[PDB]
């Protein structure tokens, strides 16, 4: 267990060496004169300071942190800067729940959590409360973040970090410029528009301030008024005097000629209220409150409630329903009503919505429904479905003529009502044909929008907006609002959308689906609700009631990095003396136009011209964004707005558009999800404490590198630190016993197989590092290097040669330094090599002879082969490697070799087999082991290439064992393992065994 500590000491040792050495401060005036290879720029989606950083952030980043700890050891520059989001509410949210959960209850509260994990963080109770105002959140968290990274030891120029609210006056200048530019280009606009909106927040709550439904929007429905005729039912008494209409939502309004009644759920609570113009509306409150914030009531947002009840009390009185050849229809119960979607009412469209015929039919069957709630001689019976839409497989009575053949007679078939409403679903959007007196033959799709708008002008119908599913901001469930005010951003452009689809067809998607989620969300993304009024953030330049919502003031932010060290040099809040000496007051809109837009004129400035070209040079050298990477949940929203924008201010400049991004899955701790709510979670500061960040870094590079859910498992970060500590002591020990390593040359065989393994490994390792799939590059360069170093200490019984033993620890201590820098710098220094290790390069992959490795992956095959047939039955073993080409085996290879060397990469008949393998007196009683093993050539030949046919088989098998048996006495744990030629075999294994399947009997 001291293993964890030993690392933990030298990690902070080599850190306070690195940091006092200032190793990562990549400047662009001193490292641009050196014409080296080309830059490498790695940017992270800067997390909020709404709380200590978590593994889900560390894995979301480790893909880049390693990347640069490698792409530097290939000679490329490495600007890995790091931002710090403070905009957006989510800070104003957890501590506002702190400010009112400390308000109405004692300090701390009494019950029968939100405060309790600000004290389960540990703070002596007093400190915890200064949190409820936002400004102490932002004086305290950007520290804990940067300390946990200094301690993770990440390759990050310090002087380029910051804060993103108005707190930091400098970035604010950067945000203000962006928007004065983005307003100049008629990319912003003002309007009164529908948006997901937090009642209780006072602003349209859209994307990164939600609990449910990151990618969710308004759904539109038509709403119908349903004149309720007297006799009203019992509870409606007092309101004699006003026009009352039941309100429901259908999405096939072409169908409403098919109205035959009106459905509500007898045991749902219903509300009725008066609009602004003064008539009476009965929906649920989710519906009511939704209408309200949509200007539907007198004062925007208020529900003028007049009475309450449940549908029980409603069933009965006739509803006169517009557009239907049944004007005196009634309200009937439908207990299967989705109790959230819609109004709490639905329509009765029996001829194109099967539930309804099920609904109708049951009321017609049992008198245990036929008088159920006020159901007279007329109620359900003479109502029959309405032929309005014919669909050319089945009938005008479509939704019936389908469930009267799939026989959904019972109304309790809700799975089989998943059957039903999927039937007349959308096919009935085109094949369905309107038949009414006025559209006979018209396509239901080209008249959909007309029949609906005919019903608005007739004052019979209006238009309803509802949450597609549900949201929780952090609290009160949200709503489409007719927001009477919102500055918003125009992602609905025709031009800008197309030039940006092209910014995507350029930018590199690390996979084949990520692009599909960028198409499907771009061809989906309309204009955006980008202005908050309460929370935290920066204020709009010209209308300062408005603050900027998070997901938009965080889009071009990457260029501040390029100049941050000089526009701030370390004070995140932006109050220390900015290194170059710019007054935050002296960064006019056009001196950004200068520093960023290349051709844009040198402005009349009261700062001399030195710093002006120097901050632009920084920019001009560092940009573009090479590779950014974050979780797969900022694919539809933030990374997206991050593509539009980077076009929007350089719509001309092709070069600076982000060129490559990367998204992973979420992370799992021990194969299960990571929500504090579970107990399966670790803040970065503790993963480190427990596992020696190098040890952690390990389990992350093994987290999986794919976009599908990448898992992190505690144990393997433990076994991590162990194979690490056995290494260091081995490397310690193998430099003590220098006097133990062979003189002369490195000439023996075991030597050369390890030595070509070694270089086989360095390149294998190289190929996956180039391709940033860190797990598979882990496997190649660490697991495969241990086993092959073990196994060449295994078979060098005359001593491991030192000049192979040393160039091997060089390469590994290197190969591994991107994964685990301090421990490698320790080793590299341990060797008494001079410079810090980050001043090393990519080691030279020497000359490789893979026919040597062929043998290596042949013995690992049999190593893996006989580990198997020992399960049944067990100590000794003699292994017959068959003697030679039998007169029936040589010949197979011989004749097939003949055809092959004459047929251009395609092989003959599968019954040509029979005529050729059959018609051979050489094959008179052994074709039954040439035809079952003429599939030994069409099964395992792609396995290697043109190998098992080219007769001579470039290595003696008998003897690449008889050498391995020491390691193979291990790895099979037997005692002795001899090998006979199948010359002294039982002849059931001489004249049977295929070289490549060596047979073996205990
Ligand atoms: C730039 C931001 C939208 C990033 C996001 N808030 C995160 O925690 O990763
Ligand atoms: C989906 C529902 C709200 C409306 C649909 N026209 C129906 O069959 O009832």
């Amino acid at each position: 267990t001291a293993k964890v500590d030993f690392l933990k000491k030298i990690e902070k040792e080599i850190q306070q060496k690195w940091d006092t050495e200032r190793v990562f401060e990549v400047n662009a005036s001193n490292l641009e004169k050196q014409t080296s290879k080309g830059k490498y720029f790695v940017t992270f989606p800067y997390p909020y300071m709404n709380g200590r950083l978590h593994l889900g952030h560390t894995f979301s980043l480790s893909k880049c942190e390693f990347a640069v700890g490698y792409q530097r050891l290939k000679g490329k520059c490495c600007l890995f800067p790091f931002g710090l989001h403070c905009t957006g509410m989510p800070i104003k949210a957890c501590a506002d729940k702190l400010k009112r959960e400390i308000e109405l209850y004692g300090c701390p509260p009494d019950f029968p959590y939100q405060w309790g994990i600000m004290k389960s963080l540990g703070l002596s109770d007093e400190e915890i409360v200064k949190f409820s105002e936002a400004e102490h959140w932002l004086d305290y968290f950007p520290p804990l973040a940067i300390q946990d990274l200094k301690r993770m030891g990440l390759k990050v120029d310090w002087r380029r970090s910051f804060i993103t609210t108005d707190v930091n006056p400098y970035y604010d200048s950067f945000v203000r410029w962006q928007f004065l530019t983005l307003r100049e280009r008629n990319k912003i606009k003002f309007g009164k528009r529908y948006t997901i909106y937090s009642p209780k927040d006072g602003q349209p709550c859209m994307d990164h301030d939600r609990q449910t439904g990151e990618g969710v929007g308004p759904q539109e429905y038509t709403l119908l008024k349903l004149k309720v005729l007297e006799p009203y039912p019992s509870k409606l008494s007092g309101l004699k005097g006003k026009n009352i209409f039941l309100v429901a939502a259908t999405l096939r309004p072409e169908t409403m000629f098919g109205q035959t009644n009106c459905w509500v759920r007898p045991d749902m609570k219903y509300i009725g209220f008066e609009t602004v113009n003064g008539d009476i509306f009965i929906c649920t409150q989710k519906a009511a409150r939704n209408m309200s914030y949509q200007g539907f009531t007198k004062d925007n947002g208020v529900v003028p409630v007049v009475k309450e009840l449940m549908g029980e009390e409603i069933l009965g009185a006739s509803l006169s329903a517009p557009l239907t050849s049944y004007k005196v229809i009634y309200v009937l119960p439908m207990l299967t009503i989705k109790e959230d979607k819609g109004t709490g009412v639905v329509t009765s469209v029996p001829s194109d919505s099967p539930d309804d015929i099920a609904a109708l039919r049951d009321l017609k069957k049992k008198q245990a429904l036929r008088a159920k709630y006020g159901i007279r001689d007329d109620m359900v019976l003479p109502f029959e479905p309405v032929p309005v839409i014919e669909i050319p497989g089945f009938g005008n009575l479509s939704a019936v003529t389908i469930c009267d053949e799939l026989k959904i007679q019972s109304q309790n078939d809700r799975e089989k009502l998943a059957e039903a409403k999927e039937k007349i679903y959308l096919k009935g959007f085109y094949e369905g044909i309107m038949l009414v007196d006025g559209f006979k033959g018209q396509k239901v799709q080209d008249v959909k929008k007309t029949i609906q708008k005919k019903m608005i002008d007739a004052g019979d119908a209006l238009i309803y907006m509802e949450p597609e599913k549900q949201v929780m901001s952090r609290s009160s469930d949200e709503c489409v609002v007719a927001l009477c005010d919102q500055w918003y951003l125009d992602y609905g452009e025709e031009n800008w959308k197309k030039q940006t689809s092209q910014c995507l067809k350029n930018l590199e998607t690390f996979c084949e689906e990520t692009r599909r989620n960028f198409e499907a969300t771009l061809g989906w993304l309309q204009e955006h609700a980008c202005s908050r009024t309460y929370g935290l953030g920066t204020h709009l330049p010209w209308d300062e009631q408005w603050l900027i919502e998070s997901l938009s003031d965080s889009t071009i932010y990457m260029a501040f990095y390029t100049v941050a060290h000089l526009l701030q040099g370390g004070n995140l809040h932006g109050q220390a003396e900015s290194p170059l000496g710019i007054r935050p007051q002296q960064m006019t809109k056009e001196v950004w136009d200068y520093v960023f837009f290349k051709e844009a004129p040198f402005p009349k400035t009261q700062i001399a011209k030195e710093k002006l070209d120097q901050l632009k040079q920084e920019f001009e050298f560092w940009y573009p964004v090479d590779l950014r990477v974050s979780g797969k949940d900022l694919v539809p929203n933030h990374l997206s707005y991050y593509l539009y924008n980077h076009v929007a201010m350089w719509p001309e400049q092709s070069d600076k558009w982000p060129t490559a991004v990367r998204a992973n899955g979420h992370l799992l701790l021990n194969s299960e999800k990571m929500s504090k709510s579970t107990g399966n979670f670790l803040t970065l500061t503790q993963a480190i404490d427990k596992f020696s960040a190098d040890g952690m870094r390990l389990a992350l590079a093994d987290a999986g590198d794919t976009v599908e859910d990448a898992n992190f498992v505690e144990a393997m970060a433990d076994a991590g630190i162990l194979r690490l500590y056995t290494w260091v002591e081995w490397v310690k020990e193998m430099v003590a016993n220098w006097d133990s390593l062979r003189s002369g040359p490195a000439s023996t065989f075991n030597d050369r197989v390890f030595a070509s393994e070694l270089n086989a490994g360095i390149i294998k390792t190289d190929q996956n590092y180039e391709k940033m799939m860190f797990k598979e590059a882990l496997k190649t360069g660490f697991f495969e290097f241990q086993a092959a170093k073990d196994k060449y200490r295994e078979l060098a019984v005359e001593g491991m040669h030192r000049e192979l033993v040393f160039r091997f620890i060089e390469v590994q201590t290197l190969l591994l330094a991107p994964f685990c820098p301090h421990l490698c710098e320790h080793i590299w220094t341990l060797l008494g090599k001079p410079d810090s290790i980050m001043n090393a390069s990519w080691p030279v992959a020497g000359p490789v002879n893979e026919v040597l490795i062929h043998s290596s992956q042949y013995l690992m095959e049999v190593t893996h082969d006989l580990r198997l047939r020992l399960k049944n039955y067990p100590s000794h073993c003699t292994i017959y490697v068959a003697k030679n080409y039998p007169p029936w085996q040589h010949t197979t290879l011989s004749v097939l070799r003949k055809h092959f060397e004459a047929n251009n990469g395609k092989l003959p008949d599968n019954k040509v087999i029979a005529s050729e393998l059959g018609s051979m007196p050489e094959l008179k009683k052994y074709m039954k082991k040439v035809m079952p093993f003429v599939a030994m050539i069409k099964e395992n030949l792609e396995k290697m290439g043109p190998r098992i046919l080219d007769l001579q088989l470039e290595f003696d098998e008998k003897a690449v064992l008889m050498e391995n048996i020491v390691y193979l006495t291990n790895s099979l744990e037997l005692e002795h393992i001899e090998v006979k030629f199948a010359s002294e075999a039982e002849d059931k294994i001489r004249e049977d065994c295929c070289p490549g399947k060596p047979l073996n009997v205990f």
